[PDB]
């Protein structure tokens, strides 16, 4: 169900979390467009289980991650080639931050075997317009837009 | 000092931290316009000591707080009448979030007697253009622009 909250101060621990089908993910939309009426920034809290990954994707917005707990590897592909290509692998750890250049293909992986990875994520121009890649070899022109994204599907249908 | 860095993964524990002369404040720009090249979002990490208050201010941007540690009181006035008016005073605590509507005059007060309040603050349209009120009866047209704000001064001067 779509959970909307017009309240000013909200307890994040009482905002409903779900994997939405992404195995090993736990997502909460802390302050968003469809759930709370944001227009310029939207904030997520996500936990990713040991060894799990976000899909390979891009989005036309800025995106900033702040690592609250755990560690992992950020996989970055090319925006200059016609496809992402074999990715650069950049380790990250607790209390680091990283900004994804607008539109770059990337993937976040909990490469740690021992503990959960928890990140606060912020995007501009919400809600998110995510294009999914099946692999680093897939051309940018073939990536598929999945809008609404899984955590917006309920409110997007509800708004109709 | 102005510490520029566009490095993709950055360690928050090593970034410059200062009160910038604001008693009881501790500030780090985690991801910002002038320091790091952001264009649409900017993230601050701030610690506010017991009993301290931010100035009463407004800024024409969205702004979302997430409370990492501690508790406090949010004071909010209106942007539609000629002055802010007697403010709403809403308690907040660890793991809560609040978003300030565009241009609402507000104040964040660490009303706890003993613990530090630590918040992540996210803003749109950076850097911040903050207008300061001396009290809740000061008319909106009289509020004073302080730009650049103290944590942007050094990098603002260096980017001329
Ligand atoms: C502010 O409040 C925040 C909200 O409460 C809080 O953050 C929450 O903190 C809790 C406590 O640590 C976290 O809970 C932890 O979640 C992780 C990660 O979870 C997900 O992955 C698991 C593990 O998975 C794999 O193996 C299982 C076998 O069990 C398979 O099924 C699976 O396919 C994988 O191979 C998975 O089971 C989870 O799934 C279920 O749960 C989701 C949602 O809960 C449902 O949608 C789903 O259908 C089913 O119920 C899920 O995908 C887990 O690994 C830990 O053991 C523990 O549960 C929350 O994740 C975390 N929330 C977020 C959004 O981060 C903050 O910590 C708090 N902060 C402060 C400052 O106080
Ligand atoms: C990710 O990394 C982050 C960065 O390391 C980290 O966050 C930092 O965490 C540390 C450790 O907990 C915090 O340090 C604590 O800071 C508090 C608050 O400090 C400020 O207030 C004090 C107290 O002020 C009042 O009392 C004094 C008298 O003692 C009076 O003078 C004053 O007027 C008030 O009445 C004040 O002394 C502090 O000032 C000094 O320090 C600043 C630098 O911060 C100088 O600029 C200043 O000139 C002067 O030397 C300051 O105003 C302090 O009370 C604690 O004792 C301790 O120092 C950091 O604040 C915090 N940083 C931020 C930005 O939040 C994260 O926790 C880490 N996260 C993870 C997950 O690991
Ligand atoms: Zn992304
Ligand atoms: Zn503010």
């Amino acid at each position: 169900s779509c959970v909307r909250d017009n309240s000013l101060v909200r307890d994040i621990s009482q905002m409903p979390q779900s994997s939405y089908g992404i195995e090993g993910l736990s997502h909460i939309t802390v302050a968003g467009a469809l759930n709370h009426g944001m227009k310029e920034v939207e904030v997520w809290l996500q936990t990713i289980s040991p060894g799990q990954r976000t899909p390979i994707h891009r989005h036309s917005c800025e995106e900033v991650f702040t690592v609250l707990k755990g560690k992992g590897t950020l996989l970055m592909g090319s925006s200059s080639l016609k496809y992402p290509g074999q990715p650069q692998e950049i380790p990250f750890f607790q209390n680091t931050t990283f900004s994804i250049p607008v539109n770059d293909p990337h993937q976040v992986w909990n490469s740690d075997e021992h503990e959960d990875l928890q990140v606060l994520v912020i995007i501009s121009r919400p809600p998110a317009k995510i294009f999914l890649y099946d692999d680093w070899s897939m051309p940018h022109t073939a990536a598929v837009l999945k809008f609404p994204f899984v955590w917006d599907e309920d409110c997007f249908e509800a708004a109709k």
